[PDB]
């Protein structure tokens, strides 16, 4: 087990690194490579393992696999709406507009939650990589994720002293070659039948009841409008040369990620349609055994022959471990540059960049490892990433950019209001019992209250209206008498 798995992973990762450095070593297609790399930024660890877990779990089903359909629509909306009002004014990055208007220091306050979201995303990628490595070499869960994160961070440290194209071909081959003949054991039932009638378990095409349609709408408008303000997307859009180039790139990336989500949904459907008693996985199912994150690696390993399995599985592991470096490097470099050019100053010649980036990558590897080492989900961390980005970035990025009005006062007021209406609202994925108990609450199996009434969307709306109202009242009273203009720290007058 151990030796063959290590051989496969080492061989395939060495090959992909050689191919990448060779392509870097030395027309009518240019958009397609850009589309592939931009959809390579989203895919990797997030979709495949995450959406496999979302489909497989009895209770979620496909109807609650909110992410893969959420983020393609996120790209479409972001391109079609924000692609135009991002060129004429002139924006180096998405961090620049916040520092341009809200004095400059408030950018760090606004990008501590985006940093937290990217921490969550890195934790999801690390958990996916740990799951795949643990399945392929059969050593353990907690050790595997720590080792994988250590390798990823060490590779980040010296990896800077085109790859993304080969990375997606690795995923596309690895999955689509392993499930034209995977649903062929005497165990796997008809993928069409277990969608609507339930052989081994409750149907993988999950059902949403009329009582909790509001939760669906909220948790789907969350993903749609929280996948847009991410740093990687706006870093790729602004470097695009032509105006319509950004729109075309976003549309092709959305189509690519929709096509890429197909091989992973069927994997979850197979996993939910098997008979985990005639295979080699023993009597317990991966549902009454908290290993629902490994559904995709388990179906790839056990429901495929020896030679077909490890090719695709090693390809998937290599692709996700490749994406880990991009995640960590962005999450460290953006923080270092923005906030240590924000706070006072630091000598950027030979000290600031080197040691602050080094300490940042070390601490972020440690934090992502600790964050993904305890939460036994791979979809939950990803969802919470998009969640917090939605709550406390999208309203302010929408009011600063789309039309007009946002002062600094409204920024802090909306920040406080949104954070309050969430942290008092309740986070079921973590062990955070709510404190307001919005009408329609139903207790969960664990013992953690979750709410049917929407409070993420309510938090977004409250933050936006708080920003607008506070800023316009500031424009009302910028004169004397009512709060004389002497008080001025961050100015709107
Ligand atoms: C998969 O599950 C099936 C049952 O759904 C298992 O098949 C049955 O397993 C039992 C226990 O090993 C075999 O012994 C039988 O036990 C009952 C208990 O009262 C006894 O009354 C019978 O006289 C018999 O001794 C049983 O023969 C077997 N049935 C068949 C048709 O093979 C099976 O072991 C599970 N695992 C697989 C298929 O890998
Ligand atoms: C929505 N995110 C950008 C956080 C991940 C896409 O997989």
């Amino acid at each position: 087990f151990h030796v063959e798995g290590l051989i496969a992973i080492i061989v395939f990762y060495l090959l992909i690194l050689l191919v990448g450095i060779w392509a870097a070593w030395r027309r009518d297609i240019g958009l397609l490579v850009g589309g592939f790399t931009m959809t390579a930024t989203w895919v990797g660890g997030g979709y495949i393992n995450g959406t496999a877990e979302a489909v497989y779990v009895p209770g979620y089903g496909l109807a609650w696999a909110q992410a893969p359909i959420g983020y393609s629509l996120s790209l479409i909306l972001g391109g079609l709406f924000f692609a135009k009002p991002m060129r004429s004014k002139g924006y180096v990055t998405m961090l620049d507009p916040f520092q341009q208007i809200y004095g400059k220091r408030m950018g760090g306050l606004l990008f501590i939650p985006a940093l937290m979201g990217e921490m969550f995303w890195a934790a999801a990628i690390f958990s996916a990589l740990g799951a795949t490595i643990s399945v392929i070499i059969d050593v353990d869960m907690h050790i595997s994720v720590i080792i994988s994160a250590l390798i990823a961070t060490l590779y980040t440290l010296v990896g800077g002293l085109y790859t993304d194209v080969v990375q997606l071909f690795c995923i596309f081959v690895g999955l689509w070659i392993s499930v034209p003949f995977a649903l062929s054991h005497p165990a796997v039932a008809d993928i069409g039948f277990t969608a609507v009638h339930a052989k081994y378990q409750k149907p993988w095409l999950g059902t949403v009841d009329s009582s909790e349609v509001y939760s669906w709408l909220d948790s789907f408008l969350l993903l749609m409008l929280g996948g847009i303000p991410w740093q990687a997307y706006f870093q790729r859009v602004l470097s695009s040369s032509s105006a319509t180039y950004a729109q075309v790139l976003s549309f092709l990336a959305a189509f690519g990620c929709l096509v890429m989500a197909i091989p992973a949904i069927l994997i979850g459907a197979i996993g939910a349609s098997t008979d985990w008693n005639q295979t080699a996985y023993g009597l317990p199912d991966p549902k009454t055994t908290e290993e629902a994150d490994m559904i995709l690696p388990i179906v790839l390993q056990y429901l495929c022959p020896v030679y077909i399995s490890f090719f695709g599985l090693g390809a998937v592991s290599a692709a996700v471990m490749s994406s880990a470096d991009s995640s960590i490097l962005s999450a460290s470099s953006m923080f270092a540059r923005n906030i240590y050019q924000l706070s006072f100053r630091q000598n950027a010649s030979d000290k600031e960049i080197v040691w602050v980036m080094r300490i940042t990558v070390f601490v972020f590897g440690a934090s992502a490892t600790a964050m993904a080492l305890l939460t036994k989900t791979v979809y939950g961390l990803w969802y919470l990433s998009s969640d917090l980005v939605y709550i406390v970035i999208f309203p302010q990025l929408l009011c600063v950019l789309f039309v007009k009005g946002t002062n600094t006062y409204g920024a802090v007021a909306g920040y406080v209001s949104g954070l309050f209406l969430r942290i008092t609202g309740g986070e079921p994925y973590l062990y955070l019992q709510p404190l307001i108990f919005y009408p329609g609450y139903y207790p969960d199996d664990n013992g953690i209250y979750n709410q049917k009434f929407p409070f993420k969307t309510l938090a977004m709306v409250t933050s936006f209206l708080t920003n607008i109202c506070i800023s316009y009242l500031a424009k009302y009273l910028f004169e004397s008498g009512t709060l004389p203009p002497k008080l001025d720290v961050f100015d709107a007058v």
